[PDB]
């Protein structure tokens, strides 16, 4: 079988993407941010302290015929960004585009942070990484792709998000429409959980490939693209007004500049980011200054292939027994 789903941004800047999922019997449709940095399935419930609840859509274990509650079972996640949640899980039938997956382990907030109740949009997460980073206790539960590759037609999942549009997550297919050229795999390193891998170089503008292991992380789940100081310094170097600013957190220029696009290696293949994916957007609305989508991953310690890396090329998370990373052009 396989599944296909239509993934938007959340505002105007492309902070985050939602897709819609359906939870239940009869199906509760929210709205969740798909991330392939993290491997829990967590939603707003009935459950969730009322005070901590804005305009999300909450899923109701009691509407729902086919919800199971997994005795025991707890879990509590923290994210980079400082946020968190928590709450006890239940078992439910989960479908997304059609693909439908059942006992899938939903786990159901009781509480969750200040940023998640500050997100209308958001509804919860579905954690597309390694289920060795699932916090469920004491026994850890699978993701949905993990419990759907039985089914799959091939154990595969692929990301083609858009840039100021919307976009599309398939699961057990490769659309060949989808991208031009032909996909280049690299080798996973499953060892810290994620989706791991390591670029080969990178070049800025016009001028060089440089030749550098960058080992970094394809997450969809954070914004920007995090890359080795020195790496981020020459990116910069590039533009005439830009700096790094202290109070903003990270390198920000004049939205009136064209920005020099990045290139990043895969193995032989080169991925090219187009300048304007670089300019996220006016610190503020009517700003003469921009925030810049390269910033330094010195503070998070681990390099990280973010939206704005991800949204300029098709990516196959191809999710056999060796796993690899494939991305081609679009
Ligand atoms: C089991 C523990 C796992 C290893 C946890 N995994 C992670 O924390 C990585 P993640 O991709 O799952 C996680 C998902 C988020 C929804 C919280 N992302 C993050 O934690 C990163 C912050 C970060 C990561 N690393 C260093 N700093 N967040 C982000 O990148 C958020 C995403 C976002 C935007 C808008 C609305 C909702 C969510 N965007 C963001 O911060 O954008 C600005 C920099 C412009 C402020």
């Amino acid at each position: 079988s396989t599944g296909s789903a239509t993934t938007t941004p959340i505002d105007s800047l492309d902070d985050a993407y939602i897709t819609p999922v359906q939870i239940g019997t009869p199906a509760q449709t929210l709205n969740l941010d798909f991330d392939t940095g993290s491997s829990d399935l967590w939603v707003f419930s009935s459950e969730t302290t009322a005070s901590e609840v804005d305009g999300q859509t909450i899923y109701t274990p009691s509407k729902s015929t086919t919800a199971k509650l997994l005795s025991g079972a707890t879990w509590s996640i923290s994210y980079g960004d400082g946020s968190s949640s928590s709450g006890d899980v239940y078992t439910d039938t989960v479908s997304v585009g059609g693909l439908t997956v059942t006992g899938q382990a939903v786990e159901s907030a009781k509480k969750v942070s200040s940023s998640f109740t500050e997100d209308s949009t958001i509804d919860g997460l579905l954690g597309l990484a390694f289920s060795t980073l699932n916090t469920v206790s004491p026994t850890q539960q699978k993701t949905f792709f993990d419990n759907a590759k039985a089914s799959l037609d091939s154990p595969v999942f692929t990301a083609d998000l858009g840039y100021h549009a919307p976009g599309t997550y398939n699961f057990g297919f490769i659309d060949t429409t989808a991208y031009t050229g032909s996909i280049t795999y690299t080798a996973v390193s499953t060892k810290q959980g994620f989706w791991e891998w390591t670029s080969t170089g990178y070049a800025v503008g016009s001028g060089t490939f440089k030749s550098t292991s960058i080992d970094g992380i394809a997450d969809t789940g954070t914004t920007l693209l995090y890359l080795p100081a020195t790496v981020v310094s020459a990116y910069w170097a590039q533009v005439s007004g830009a700096k790094s600013s202290s109070s903003v957190g990270g390198y920000v220029f004049p939205c009136s500049a064209t920005l020099p696009s990045f290139t990043f290696g895969v193995g032989s293949a080169r991925i090219v980011i187009p300048g304007d994916y670089i300019d996220f957007g006016p610190i503020s609305t009517g700003s003469s200054s921009c925030f810049g989508g390269i910033q330094s991953s010195a503070g998070i310690g681990i390099n990280i292939f973010g939206d704005v890396a991800l949204k300029a090329a098709f990516v196959v998370f191809n999710g056999a027994t060796t796993p690899t990373l494939g991305f081609a052009s679009k």
